[PDB]
């Protein structure tokens, strides 16, 4: 359809939404760390950052960081067996912990992924994953929230492509899911930044030592224009990723403004071949950069097919309003 079409339909899905209590979720889970270490700090970072709104059915992510591990406000993540034995094990003390104190709580260690994570569940769509002694996913969400910042509306736009991402079974969160939410909105600033509508943002600058550990409530305004912005972006977002970016050339980056290839970070077919992961190959079909992390393609786990997948969708979603339009 039409920009306004889409604008509508797409204003028109969020009306049950727009319409929040994190520090509370952040003090219980102080409270733990506190009996596990009184001196640990608790950063909160994901969506809730990013956004500087807390959405329902998102979780909301914590790490816990050492006095030192702030100060070292740009210290890289250290992807060693031992960092990732350290981090296991301060989750598990406070695993322990958080069992101990919420017996209704399913608190989950989860080692399937690159980094430990303790999955809470409380059942009263209480949800929050809290990792260790790692800056990077304060740091990135502290960089996508700057630059939603600079654009608070293009928050629409990340949101809109966020749900819908789950909706198409795109995002990693559901079976078969091969990108998260954080790749999807490392793709939406990265077109946002295609067009200028962003100003780019060193990742370099950011510092951890200077975030808040629980950032400010960022207001959303509901798109005034009846959606046309937003309409007009995710129309144009669409296009820009079925015709304007080369996903077979390209990779959506955050680290330098422009254009970034496969070539100069040797994410080849040939790399396929040794580049591994999590004990699984890394795939580079569709590429993302990770603005922290040496070496790692946030879209590591789109095969072939998904990324066939993924182009399917994006071509569904021009004439459906990102599934809102049915
Ligand atoms: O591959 C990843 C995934 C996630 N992260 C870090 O963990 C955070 C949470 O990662 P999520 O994919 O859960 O993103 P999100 O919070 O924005 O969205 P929803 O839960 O609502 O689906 C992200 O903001 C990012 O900092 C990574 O660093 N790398
Ligand atoms: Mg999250």
């Amino acid at each position: 359809p039409s920009p306004a079409v889409v604008g509508r339909s797409l204003v028109n899905s969020f009306k049950q939404f727009v319409s929040r209590h994190v520090d509370a979720t952040y003090r219980l889970v102080l409270d733990c760390v506190a009996a596990v270490d009184p001196l640990m700090r608790l950063y909160t970072f994901g969506s809730t950052v990013v956004y500087g709104v807390h959405e329902k059915g998102s979780d909301v992510d914590f790490v816990v960081l050492n006095k030192t591990d702030v100060e070292d406000g740009k210290g890289g993540d250290a992807a060693t067996q031992v960092a990732k034995g350290l981090q296991a094990d301060i989750l598990a003390k406070l695993a322990r912990v958080i069992r101990q104190k919420h017996l209704s709580w399913n608190v989950e260690e989860v080692r399937r992924t690159r980094v430990p994570v303790v999955r809470v569940k409380g059942g009263g769509a209480v949800d929050f994953d809290i990792t260790a002694y790692r800056r990077n996913g304060v740091r990135n969400s502290a960089l996508l929230r700057a630059y939603f910042e600079q654009n608070p509306p293009c928050r629409w736009l990340s949101m809109s492509i966020k749900r819908w991402s789950k909706q198409t079974g795109l995002n990693a969160s559901v079976i078969g899911g091969s990108i998260t939410s954080y790749g999807f909105n490392l793709m939406v600033v990265y077109y946002l930044l295609q067009r200028n509508h962003l100003q780019f943002v060193p990742p370099s600058t950011i510092d951890v030592s200077r975030v808040e550990p629980l950032p400010p409530h960022l207001p959303l305004e509901e798109p005034a224009d009846e959606g046309l912005e937003l309409g007009t972006q995710v129309l144009d977002f669409l296009h820009f990723f079925l015709h304007e970016f080369d996903s077979d050339k390209q990779v959506i980056s955050l680290n330098r403004p422009g254009i970034t290839t496969k070539e100069e970070l040797d994410w080849t077919k040939s790399a396929e071949d040794f580049a591994r992961m999590n004990g699984e190959k890394v795939h580079y079909q569709w590429c993302i950069e990770d603005p922290y992390e040496l070496n790692l393609n946030v879209g590591r786990n789109v095969t072939p097919l998904k990324r066939d997948f993924l182009r399917r969708h994006l071509e569904k979603a021009r004439d459906t309003a990102l599934l809102t339009i049915v």
